[PDB]
DNA sequence: TCGACCGGTAGATTGAGGAGTATCCTGAC
DNA sequence: GTCAGGATACTCCTCAATCTACCGGTCGA
């Protein structure tokens, strides 16, 4: 890595340099600019003198750049007054500028420290080490100081959105053509300045804008995009490529290939969309056809920042880890579909034999460290840190596996490394605490916060260590923890809340997002709308509590004034994580539901005050009008079933399960629902097919329902031809027919318990355990198969039965006797468990019992 | 001590998708 | 010497599903 014009100076000041503590790496990686060989081996002594505390992998950083050596003697004489007055600068400042910056960099802001901090632009210091550390950041400094009142007065620009401009590597060309092209991409083509702002704070803004001039009038009007969209493409490195692209490749991708636009649309919105795109054209085919891939594997693939490197390596090394690794192509299209995919592959290519092997992990644990955005530097920390946290410090392997399955990963693995010993010994936590607040994206923030805040939160603010861990355990616990720092002495003293309520709205995901909103907003939602402080730290003690707590706000009146509901089933829907969707799913679902498919506004709430409640909510409009048309379901039972958490996966089930499940499997599904009589026969004798439907007929005038003697026709030609038939009622009167099911009980699942009730004519009847007589709640005994058998004997006039279960763990121990109290005057009830039933507890009957009435 | 083949409510934990921030390297002129 | 495009790493916020823990009325032991 040597030039050989390089070389006659390498060999020359080498035995300089050596001595000074320069390695030979530092050397070659140094000689990339062979001008600072002589000014560092001369000058070393001075600039650590100059710049205290500089690592030589400082120095050498600084001195390799283009103008290394210029820069170098720059801050040799220059460092002693941007440390003074103006500028409260150091040494790290100081490499940064000088670094990134260069000599021009450095100059600039030697020269301007006056005007760039002064009055008419109120520059803060990191404001101006932000300006300057850029591939020619002098030319940024001055066009800023030259624009920025300009932008801020003329054109209503924020100073931040200004120096977010310019922090960027094309920074002059980017506010040169802000300031001439904001009067015409904000009237004529209707985009917000934020958008803009958005657009130009790029590497390439310029263009980025100057291009998004000309294809909004082309990719809208006639390719269909939405604005959104093309703001959205627009505002990564070298947009104008990836409009330029989707300008010609969308007719394509999107008719040949078969992609969706949106598709198109969120492959090229990533840094190099452009390259993804073109690379997804060319080896869409040879992926979905040779490797066995899906067109939505491939999207999902490329959907990411430098895709066309995931992609190319998915394509070269799918053969191989799927013929000797031995992972699944699910596996590897979850590694790769990452954040610089290609490196985590091959790293897992090369690393899988000797993790799995020498440190004992597994392939599944490696896969599950590879598949981050970082996932190669948290293999190779693993790789190099497992001996040591393992003994040095106690921690399970299992818990280095946590820590490191994160988007940091090597910064959290370093950083618990590094203070194990620190928090375990001084400020008194436990291993496990620090191993709880490092398992997050982002850890080793909230690690070093938790270090620097929680003496002061433990005295000054009067907390505890474990509600700081608490606010620390979560994505983002620093700025939970600085945000709790600096306005718990506010919420709990003006507004009225207490250090639990802010402690419990702190704890959570976007904690600090809820913690300022309930700041800004618990003065108006509690005068105006009239909620009260508890609703609303409900409301906000969630993940997204900002989100529900302005949504609610937004949608109070037209909810409480259009649709009729009441505040408190507002803010009930609005108290789950989720709130927001829930809410405007609620809005825009309650007519369609409460009016065409016959239901309430109280269902509708019940369904929406749930966990994923927007889901459950479109699930139900999506399947209820072929549940109770085809399956015979009421709404009731729809309803029911899809007022729980998580119950749209529920519906789901169950939907899957009746229209291609095995005949048992509907059975058990039906069975499990409600209110239904599962009838069966013995033999063809007209007497028993008179009790069957006489039975029938009971059941169906219990729950309102008259049978049409078309039906009761049906059921006695189906009694009358298929012996061994079972005939099951749903409550809405459909009369499902199962032919072959079995002679026998299921085997116990350990879940749902079946049974089987024998009266003396031979007719059968069937029971699951749940679902018990909603009057008679109080009872310990309430949905066991006993009392079912009690019960149906009371209701009707049968005095003489025999049920048989199948749990193998016996009779309960609350139906030992209050079974008795179901039963009628003189009648008797046989139950009987299965042959291997054992006693699984102390009270427990495992054999055949027999039980009067009173 | 003696019992749920129950269900409802509250907090917790695991997983995924989106968006924003930060740094470094290559090529062109 | 400055500018444009591409790849990789880390930190923060939002939504959805599942898991876990606790508790109650009423009857012989
Ligand atoms: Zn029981």
């Amino acid at each position: 890595k040597i030039k050989p014009k390089v070389r006659s100076t390498v060999a020359q000041h080498h035995e300089a340099l050596v001595g000074h503590g320069f390695t030979h790496a530092h050397i070659v990686a140094l000689s990339q600019h062979p001008a600072a060989l002589g000014t560092v081996a001369v000058k070393y002594q001075d600039m650590i003198a100059a710049l205290p505390e500089a690592t030589h992998e400082a120095i050498v950083g600084v001195g390799k750049q283009w103008s290394g050596a210029r820069a170098l003697e720059a801050l040799l004489t220059v460092a002693g007054e941007l440390r003074g007055p103006p500028l409260q600068l150091d040494t790290g400042q100081l490499l940064k500028i000088a670094k990134r910056g260069g000599v021009t960099a450095v100059e600039a802001v030697h020269a301007w420290r006056n005007a760039l901090t002064g009055a008419p632009l109120n520059l803060t210091p990191e404001q101006v080490v932000a300006i300057a550390s850029h591939d020619g950041g002098k030319q940024a400094l001055e066009t800023v100081q030259r624009l920025l009142p300009v932008l801020c007065q003329a054109h209503g620009l924020t100073p931040e959105q200004v120096v977010a401009i310019a922090s960027n590597i094309g920074g002059k060309q980017a506010l040169e053509t802000v300031q001439r092209l904001l009067p015409v991409l904000c009237q004529a083509h209707g985009l917000t300045p934020e958008q803009v702002v958005a657009i130009a704070s790029n590497n390439g803004g310029k263009q980025a804008l100057e291009t998004v001039q000309r294809l909004l009038p082309v990719l809208c009007q006639a390719h269909g995009l939405t604005p959104e969209q093309v703001v959205a493409i627009a505002s990564n490195n070298g947009g104008k490529q990836a409009l330029e692209t989707v300008q010609r490749l969308l007719p394509v991708l999107c008719q040949a290939h078969g992609l969706t636009p949106e598709q198109v649309v969120a492959i090229a919105s990533n840094i190099g969309g452009k390259q993804a795109l073109e690379t997804v054209q060319r080896l869409l085919p040879v992926l979905c056809q040779a490797h066995g891939l899906t067109p939505e594997q491939v999207v999902a693939i490329a959907s990411n920042g430098g895709g066309k490197q995931a992609l190319e390596t998915v394509q070269r090394l799918l053969p191989v880890l799927c013929q000797a690794h031995g992972l699944t192509p699910e596996q590897v299209v979850a590694i790769a579909s990452n954040i610089g995919g290609k490196q985590a592959l091959e790293t897992v290519q090369r690393l899988l034999p000797v993790l799995c092997q020498a440190h004992g992990l597994t392939p599944e644990q490696v896969v599950a460290i590879a598949s981050h955005d970082g996932g190669k530097q948290a293999l190779e920390t693993v790789q190099r840190l497992l001996p040591v946290l393992c003994q040095a410090h106690g921690l399970t392997p299992e818990q280095v596996v946590a820590i490191a399955s994160n988007g940091g990963g090597k910064q959290a693995l370093e950083t618990v490394q590094r203070l194990l010993p620190v928090l375990c010994q001084a400020h008194g936590l436990t291993p496990e605490q620090v191993v709880a607040i490092a398992s997050h994206d982002g850890g080793k923030q909230a690690l070093e916060t938790v270090q620097r805040l929680l003496p002061v939160l433990c005295q000054a603010h009067g907390l505890t260590p474990e509600q700081v861990v608490a606010i620390a355990s979560h994505d983002g616990g620093k700025q939970a923890l600085e945000t709790v720092q600096r306005l718990l002495p506010v919420l709990c003293q003006a507004h009225g809340l207490t250090p639990e309520q802010v402690v419990a709205i702190a704890s959570n995901g976007g904690g600090k997002q809820a913690l300022e909103t309930v700041q800004r907003l618990l003065p108006v939602l509690c005068q105006a709308h009239g909620l009260t402080p508890e609703q609303v730290v409900a409301i906000a003690s969630h993940d997204g509590g900002k989100q529900a707590l302005e949504t609610v706000q937004r949608l109070l009146p037209v909810l409480c004034q259009a649709h009729g509901l009441t505040p408190e089933q507002v803010v009930a829907i609005a108290s789950n994580i989720g709130g927001k969707q829930a809410l405007e799913t609620v809005q825009r679902l309650l007519p369609v539901l409460c009016q065409a498919h016959g239901l309430t506004p109280e269902q509708v709430v019940a369904i929406a005050s749930n966990i994923g409640g927007k889901q459950a909510l479109e699930t139900v409009q999506r399947l209820l009008p072929v549940l109770c048309q085809a399956h015979g379901l009421t709404p009731e039972q729809v309803v029911a079933i899809a007022s729980n958490g998580g119950g749209r996966p529920a519906l789901e089930a169950l939907h899957a399960v009746l229209t291609d499940g095995p005949e048992e499997a509907k059975y058990e599904a039906l069975m499990r629902l409600g209110g239904a009589l599962a009838i069966r026969i013995s033999d063809n004798s007209e007497k028993q097919i008179n009790t069957a439907i006489n039975l029938i007929k009971n059941h169906a005038k219990s729950k309102g329902v008259e049978l049409s003697e078309e039906d009761i026709k049906k059921v006695e030609k189906i009694l009358k031809e298929n012996p061994g038939v079972v005939l099951l009622l749903t409550p809405s009167g459909k009369i499902h027919v199962f032919p072959s099911i079995s002679w026998s009980l299921p085997e116990y699942d350990g879940t749902t318990t079946h049974g089987v009730l024998v009266l003396d004519d031979g007719t059968q009847i069937g029971f699951t355990s749940g679902n018990g007589d909603p009057r008679y709640t109080n009872y310990r005994n309430n949905g066991h198969v006993a009392q079912k058998s009690a019960l149906y004997m009371r209701e009707n006039n049968i005095s003489n039965a025999t049920v048989y279960h199948n749990n193998t763990n016996g009779t309960c121990g609350y139906c030992n006797t209050m079974t008795a109290t179901f039963l009628p005057e003189g009648a008797t009830l046989t139950v009987v468990p299965p042959e291997n039933a054992v006693a699984n507890n102390s009270r427990a009957i495992d054999y055949v019992k027999t039980y009067t009435g009173t």
